[PDB]
């Protein structure tokens, strides 16, 4: 059994890595098949221990990544994809 | 940069911690706020490369944590509760 505060250390609003969705991340751009289709993001997560409050970002960076694209029947190509990632989260009002 | 199989191995489908939202869990306890109002567990997620495949889990495991509910206006209550957990996933179709 976790002990309460285990729990309560660990599930609160921190940046953690979180699988995104190329997709999601870059939207003007579904016509391509990207692969990997997801990519590895730090990414604030977790919960804040009031409704009012909500978990988001105070400092960002960026990551590159080597991501490969293709569209239908038209060559395999390789390129550079820049990510957001989120270095400190804060609980804050919505 | 992350080289492209860096970034491959690790957003491909396999168990990795995710913050999950108790509610989604326990949609009955809708009528409690608990504290911590989320848990971390370990979920299949990432992704299988031919969305055809989908990531899903081929073993699980039950963990058990202590948290705290209360009803409004009511004490505070301690108790445990417990989550799925996925030992191992899995890339198959829809």
């Amino acid at each position: 059994v976790v002990k309460f505060m285990d729990v309560y250390q660990r599930s609160y609003c921190h940046p953690i890595e979180t699988l995104v969705d190329i997709f999601q991340e870059y939207p003007d751009e579904i016509e391509y098949i990207f692969k990997p289709s997801c990519v590895p993001l730090m990414r604030c997560g977790g919960c804040c221990n009031d409704e009012g409050l909500e978990c988001v970002p105070t400092e960002e960076s960026n990551i590159t990544m080597q991501i490969m694209r293709i569209k239908p029947h038209q060559g395999q190509h390789i390129g550079e994809m820049s990510f957001l990632q989120h270095n400190k989260c804060e609980c804050r009002p919505k």
